[PDB]
Parts: C-alpha cells; sequence; structure tokens
C-alpha cells in the first residue's frame, strides 16, 4: 500500500510509493525493530556471498532495465540489445562489464539510495573517475592522488568517487585498506593512554608494521596502504600539498588557538563496498564535504575519539562538578563554532547543521514528488547535537533498501592471507 | 526467529544478549523489507474502542497474563494459579469479561511502564505507587481521586511516580476517559491576528473547554480544568484546586534578565490520554505521573517552533548575532534555556533529572534487564535526548524495539468519538 509520513512542526504529509521497488532486506520484522542497529547483516557484504551466472543476469537485468526506464527508452532497441549483450557475457565470461553511462548511472542512485546520508541534495553532482583499468597498487595511488586533488579544488570542494576493478572471484579484491583516504594516526601510549585518533589505533599499527616511520604527533596523516588485484598491500604517502588542512580557532576565544586542535578539508570514505547490477566495486573511495557537526560533535567530543571537552570546558572556566549545569553542553556549541568559522575563515567547503538539515527536508519534498519516495534513515539523518530545534527531528522518515547501492565489508587484514 | 540477539555500545565496546524479544505479543509496524522506526503513531501503537474483545480472544489473552503473573511470584503451576486460572475461565464465560485481583493490578501497571520501550525513566519502574480506582461511578468522583493522585505524587516537590486506573472497558459505549492530554496543561488562545497566546500545542482542547462552559483568563500559562467522562456520560469541568498545582519561574544563575521572561513551568507531568492494557483488559483512563528530565521543558516545550518558541527572544538578550545559521545562535540559546530550567527547579526543591543523568541511569537499567530478565526493549528515537545527543551514552548504545504486554498505547481522541448524550 501508500504509505504516509507526516512532518509533525510543518503538518506537511508525503506519500512514498517508492519502497514497493525495494527487494533487499532491512532487519526488522513485524515483531522487532533493529533501526538502531549499526550494522545489521544486511547492510554489509562479505566477500562469501560473490554471485554466479545463475544469480547475476537477474540483478543485471533489473539495473539494465531501471536504466533504460531512467533515460525514457524502456523497451528501445537499445534496451533489447544491451540485455542481450549482457547475457551473453554473463553466460560466457561468469561476469559483465558496465558501460560507462551505466557506471555513472549506478554511482550517482547509490548515492541517491544512501538512506544515511543526509547530502543527497548534492546526489546528482557527482564526479565519477573510471578507473576499472588499474592493475597495481602504484596505478591505485596514482587515481587516489588524482581525486583528492579535483576533490579538494584549493578549498571548494567537489564531490567526486573512483571505481577500481569490481570483484571477480573474491581472492583479487583490489581494497584501499583506510577507512578514509586522509585520516589521522592514533598511538598506543606507554602509561596506557591514546596519542592521536583513538579510532585508528589498529591500522595504525598495521602501517608500523608494514614499515611505516610514524612522527608520533596528534594529527599525523596515515599513510595509503593500497591492495591491487589481492595482492599484498602496499604504503604510500600522500603528497602534502594534496593534503588540505584547517587550524581550529575560534571567533570570540583568543586562547582556543592555543589548544592545538586541526583537522583535514576532505572526508573521504574508502572503505565501503559500490553494488551496482550485481556486480561489487570493493575499492571506491567517495568524497563530498563536511556538516560541521562531524567534527565538532563526533571526532572531537566523542569519549572514544579525541575526548577534548574537559580541556575546553576547563579553559572557559566553567563549573564542572554536576552535570546539571550542562557544561558539557556548552562546551560543545563553542567547539562546534569554532569549526564552522575557521573552515569558512580558509574558505574550506562546510555545511552547518541548520543548512544541511534543512536541505535534506527540500530534497525529500523534491523525492517525493519526482520519484515517489526517499528512504531516510532518521537515527542518522538527525545531527549528534541540538536535534529537536532542526526540522528532520519532526520529520518521519521511512528506511528502506534500494540497488544500487553503498555497503559495509570486514576489515581487508581479517580475511587476507599474505605472502 | 533467532533465539538470540546482540546489541552493542559502540563507545564502550559491551556486548549484551537479548532473549526477551521472543515474548513479543504485537506488531511495531515495520517488515522486512521497510522500517516504521520513526514513525510516531504506527497504528499498532493504538487501541481504537467499539469492537471491544470477544469472549474468545480474551482467554488466551488472560492465560498468557495469569501465567506470567504466577510466574514472577514463583508459584507457577501451583494450586493457587491454576485456581486462579478457573476462576477467570469461568468469569469470562458467564460475564464476557473479568475483574484483576489488587495484587495482580498492581503487577500489570508496574510491568506496563516496565515494558514501555520510549521511557527513558525506568530504572524507577517497580517503585510505583498504584491507585485503584475501579469503584468510581461518576465524573464528580474522578475528580476526587485525580486530585488525591496530584496531591501524592506532588508531595510538596519530592515528587513520587503514581497512577490512578479507573475502571476498565465494558462495551465501549461506557468507557472512563479523561479528556486532558495531561491532568496540569497550559492553555492555547488562537488569536484573531493568526498569533497565539499560550501553549500552541493545547489550542483544540481549549477550544473544547470554552465550548464546554470554561471561562478562559485568557493569559499565558493558564491551567487548564479537567474535562471527565465517567461510564460513558457527556464529560464535565472542574477546576484543579490552585494549591495543588506547583509551578516554578524560570531564572537563570548568571543572567540576571531571564527572568524578566516571565516564564514558569508545572512540576508534575501527568499523561491522562493513554490506554493500560493488562492481560486483555483495557482501562481507558488511567493517569500516570512521574517528574520531569529538563529537556522536556526547555528544549521542547520552550524551543520547539510550534510551541512556546522563545529561542529568538533569549537569543537577542544575549545580544547573539542572529544572521547565520552559522553562528550557531539557536545552540547557544538553548544550552542556556536548559541551564535555567534545571536551576530553577533545583533550587525550588522540585524533583528534576537532567539528561546525563537519566541516560546514564538507563544504560544501567538497561544493562540489568539485560542481565536478570533476558533484554529490554527501547525505542532510540524517543531514548536520545532532543539536545547534545551523542554525549549522551545512548546514542552509542544499540537497541532493540519489540512491543511486551502489559503495555501502555495510545488511543483516538474522545472528541472524536464520543456520543453525545
Ligand atoms: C556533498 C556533501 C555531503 C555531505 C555534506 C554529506 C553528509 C553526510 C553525513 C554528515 C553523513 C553521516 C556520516 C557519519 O555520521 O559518520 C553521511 C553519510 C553517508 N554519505 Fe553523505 N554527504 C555528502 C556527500 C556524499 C557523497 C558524494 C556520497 C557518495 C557518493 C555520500 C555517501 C554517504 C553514505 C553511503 C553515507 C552513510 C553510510 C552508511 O550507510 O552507514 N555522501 N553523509
Ligand atoms: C519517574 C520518572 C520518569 C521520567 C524521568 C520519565 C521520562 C520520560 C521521558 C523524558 C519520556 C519522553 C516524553 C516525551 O518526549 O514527550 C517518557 C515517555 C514515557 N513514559 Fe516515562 N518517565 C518517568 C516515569 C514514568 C512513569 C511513572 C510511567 C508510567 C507508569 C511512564 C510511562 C511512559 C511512557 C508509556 C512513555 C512513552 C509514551 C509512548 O509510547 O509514546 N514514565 N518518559
Ligand atoms: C566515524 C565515521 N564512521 C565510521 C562512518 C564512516 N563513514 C561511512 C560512509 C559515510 C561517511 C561520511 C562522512 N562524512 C562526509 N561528510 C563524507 C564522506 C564522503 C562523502 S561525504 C564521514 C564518514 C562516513
Ligand atoms: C507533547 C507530549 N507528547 C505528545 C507526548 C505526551 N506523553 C506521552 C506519554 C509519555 C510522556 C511523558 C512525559 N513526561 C514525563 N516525564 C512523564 C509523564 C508521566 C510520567 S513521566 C510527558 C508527555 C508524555
Ligand atoms: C547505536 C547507534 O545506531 C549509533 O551510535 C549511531 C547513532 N546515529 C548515528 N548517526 C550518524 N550520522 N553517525 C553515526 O555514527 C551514528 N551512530
Ligand atoms: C518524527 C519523529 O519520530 C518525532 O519527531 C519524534 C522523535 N523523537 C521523539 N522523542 C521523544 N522523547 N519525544 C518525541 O516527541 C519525539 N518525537
Ligand atoms: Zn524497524
Amino acid at each position: 500500500r501508500f504509505l504516509k509520513v507526516k512532518n509533525w512542526e510543518t503538518e506537511v504529509v508525503l506519500t512514498d510509493t517508492l519502497h514497493l521497488k525495494s527487494t533487499l532486506e532491512t532487519g526488522c520484522t513485524e515483531y522487532i525493530c533493529m533501526g538502531s542497529i549499526m550494522h545489521p547483516s544486511q547492510h554489509a557484504r562479505r566477500p562469501e556471498d560473490v554471485a554466479t551466472k545463475d544469480q547475476l543476469f537477474p540483478l543485471a537485468k533489473e539495473f539494465i532495465d531501471q536504466y533504460y526506464s531512467s533515460i525514457k527508452r524502456f523497451g528501445s532497441k537499445a534496451h533489447m540489445e544491451r540485455l542481450e549483450e549482457v547475457n551473453k557475457e554473463i553466460d560466457t565470461t561468469s561476469t559483465y562489464q558496465l558501460k560507462d553511462t551505466e557506471l555513472i548511472y549506478g554511482a550517482k542512485h547509490a548515492w541517491r539510495n544512501a538512506s544515511r546520508c543526509v547530502g543527497r541534495i548534492q546526489w546528482s553532482k557527482l564526479q565519477v573517475f573510471d578507473a576499472r583499468d588499474c592493475t597495481t597498487a602504484h596505478g591505485m595511488f596514482n587515481y587516489i592522488c588524482n581525486h583528492v586533488k579535483y576533490a579538494t579544488n584549493k578549498g571548494n570542494l567537489r564531490s567526486a568517487i573512483t571505481i577500481f576493478p569490481q570483484r571477480t572471484d573474491g581472492k583479487h579484491d583490489f581494497r584501499v585498506w583506510n577507512s578514509q583516504l586522509i585520516r589521522y594516526a592514533g598511538y598506543k601510549q606507554p602509561d596506557g593512554s591514546t596519542l592521536g585518533d583513538p579510532a585508528n589505533v589498529q591500522f595504525t599499527e598495521i602501517c608500523i608494521q608494514q614499515g611505516w616511520k610514524p612522527p608520533r604527533g596528534r594529527f599525523d596523516v596515515l599513510p595509503l596502504l593500497l591492495q591491487a588485484n589481492g595482492n599484498d598491500p602496499e604504503l604510500f604517502q600522500i603528497p602534502p600539498e594534496l593534503v588540505l588542512e584547517v587550524p581550529i580557532r575560534h571567533p570570540k576565544f583568543e586562547w582556543f588557538k592555543d589548544l592545538g586542535l586541526k583537522w583535514y578539508g576532505l572526508p573521504a570514505v574508502s572503505n565501503m563496498l559500490l553494488e551496482i547490477g550485481g556486480l561489487e566495486f570493493s575499492a571506491c573511495p567517495f568524497s563530498g564535504w563536511y556538516m560541521g557537526t562531524e567534527i565538532g560533535v563526533r571526532d572531537y567530543c566523542d569519549n572514544s575519539r579525541y575526548n577534548i571537552l574537559e580541556e575546553v570546558a576547563k579553559k572557559m572556566n566553567l563549573d564542572m562538578r554536576k552535570t546539571s549545569s550542562l557544561w558539557k553542553d556548552q562546551a560543545l556549541v563553542e567547539i562546534n563554532i569554532a569549526v564552522l568559522y575557521s573552515f569558512q575563515s580558509d574558505k574550506v567547503t562546510i555545511v552547518d547543521h541548520h543548512s544541511a538539515t534543512e536541505s535534506f527536508i527540500k530534497h525529500m519534498e523534491n523525492e517525493y514528488r519526482c520519484r515517489g519516495g526517499c528512504p531516510a534513515d532518521w537515527v542518522w539523518i538527525v545531527p549528534p547535537m541540538s536535534g529537536s530545534i532542526t526540522p528532520v527531528f519532526h520529520q518521519e522518515m521511512l528506511n528502506y533498501r534500494l540497488t544500487p547501492s553503498f555497503e559495509y565489508q570486514p576489515d581487508p587484514w581479517n580475511t587476507h592471507v599474505w605472502k
């Protein structure tokens, strides 16, 4: 049936028909909701479940059909020939190759279908870099440097994705071992504490084990660890002139710069899997720009990340002896003012959570009008601070899984057998 | 379904194992292909009247509850258990319904709270004062019971959780109902120029009261009268004695001008429009009360755009740059309002809990329920507070949501279904 979602602030009701198109499971049942589970088995893509000639043609036919519907040429001569072309290819090689137009369409729609992404108003503005001719980690490094340079654009960030060769037998995977192209190292200290980003302690140790000489500072850009065609991964240093960073300062608190905080301008996720028409692209780094709260709330103030609230609140001379003084909430706002101010002062693209969630509501309205719906995961869409003063808090959302999609996959060091 | 389901806390790495979901009794709204986790009222969280429960539907619902009760008192399979089952079955046969024992009523009410997946306050669930008002026959009698509840629960600011339970639904034409959404709430008045005075959330109910004969003072914080329906009769208006309504004027520890905003709020949140379901019986009037978490007032009541909507005025008094959203002037004022709310309640010695303490307690409660009960149903969308979400521990806590009985359920507004005499 048609499903209605209401905004409880504006009373707008939208009617969802698009969910009728989905075939992937969510993890919920009629009797249990798993809406807050970060990784049900239905959002991940193991190298176990790579398809076969059997399973592959229906998935391919589904995608070709939706592509030719999207260009208003359903059933055309070009459509019929492409289905026959793809069928013969799967039959004689156990796989098939996307056309360039199909690859671009599939990457844009994987973003459009990402129910956890608040930035999807931009979905049709995506630069797609076809790297399917790559064969070595040196080639991967070259493609990644070009991506970083293009997407950074001297601070005027541009969304981009680079797509490396698809999975074949699961023993010749292309993988970026980094979770993002640009990230900071973390180091376990003798006294038991952590230097740098605690989230990256394990990956940092693998780089050190592979020969990386760590500077052992608080914000050391990690090297790239690149695996091509299932071989052992190889280390590379991104040229530093390509790595745009912002020193964080505060418009009012002159002492804030003395905290020594910085962050990088370019968020570039490199560990997800792109699925298009049954094909699995296990290396597909994609980049956009930051929403301020990603840095100011989560990276800086998560207890398991840089965890700076206590230091900031002390410089603010807040009463920290009782929770009900809301000293953490006060420091949190000031930290997020500093992040936005610093990026804006340096002319590095960033969006605040008020502007981003407002754009997302507009996007939802666009999608319901032209597409009949928009899958959206409230748990991820609502920002991690000031939730109910953003309009998405009051927006009912339906979450469902459409393909093409981005999926999580296992960390390669848990599956890879080395030299 | 699998026997064991695991939830992870992504901050602490603690993994918990849920087996209680196997006892889930009714639907969530989700399917295998869609998640409705952010829908506020899926039809499965509601209860419509006229249909009532039939004889055949009622026995298994009653047996399931009676079994659960005798299991909890470590008397499962006992002589008393089997005799109670026989007594209930015979009542349902001769009268099409049955009456709960006092002990069963208390157990059922406490467990409806324990099972309320959207409540962050459930560490308190076993400390609930249950007032049995099933002997009530008139709206005047309902008023008396409600006044006693308010006085007991308020306790001069040392608030005590309580519930008052009126007679259960029979044929659906004799329902007891409190037409108010909460026992204490402020009126809202639509003005000819489109503005609203008082609380915009309550305009519809305010107009009903005025139509029923309430003379409104037409101020910003007017306590609404009680509109009470006994035995399916037309509802009747009563004024709550003002000495029973504890209120807190809102001031700020630093900003001396904050008191000049003229804000106040009431101390006792007392939901009065939900339905309590125990063993297939439906208690359509069951007002229950606890105490506030501060964000309920400081974030939602005061700062929702469709409520009192005070962010702009507060931000002006703070001399904030209000031209760009990226100055975060809304976020800065929001914190200061919530500091004021907690400071004022604590200064007046009226029970309140901040969102840091409440969520920390809920995590401890959840862990204990997993260890001793096999699980704890929780709705993340409602449990995470409406400000500073990720600096509270519940943001990082995976949760499983499922529906256990006894339960609290929403029900349609009575003015939409009531047959006027
Ligand atoms: C253009 C600016 C963009 C902004 C401002 C933005 C914003 C965000 C934010 C804030 C999140 C939550 C991240 C977190 O909590 O860790 C997110 C998630 C996500 N973004 Fe976007 N995004 C943008 C572009 C893109 C692009 C270009 C892609 C891919 C082509 C993309 C794909 C995704 C996916 C797949 C997720 C969720 C991953 C999951 O399912 O768990 N985003 N986005
Ligand atoms: C003792 C202190 C208590 C605290 C601090 C507390 C806290 C809360 C909060 C903050 C909410 C969300 C309210 C909203 O956003 O509008 C809530 C919901 C709820 N509370 Fe509690 N509560 C307490 C006691 C109780 C009691 C005594 C009962 C019933 C006996 C109860 C039953 C419920 C239910 C059923 C809901 C969710 C309604 C729904 O399903 O939508 N609470 N609670
Ligand atoms: C701690 C991070 N967790 C593990 C999620 C990692 N991830 C998954 C994919 C979506 C995602 C988005 C961001 N941010 C962004 N604005 C963007 C990155 C790329 C395009 S936009 C940052 C991280 C992630
Ligand atoms: C705008 C109000 N919305 C519509 C929800 C009303 N409601 C539903 C039931 C749970 C609930 C809890 C609170 N607060 C509390 N601490 C309590 C009230 C009673 C015991 S604890 C306030 C309101 C509600
Ligand atoms: C347990 C819960 O699912 C988890 O902490 C989620 C909550 N919402 C989130 N939302 C976003 N955008 N990013 C996250 O990492 C998370 N974490
Ligand atoms: C659309 C969304 O479900 C709605 O705004 C919810 C979000 N979470 C909430 N959480 C609580 N505690 N109370 C609420 O009223 C809401 N509203
Ligand atoms: Zn669900």
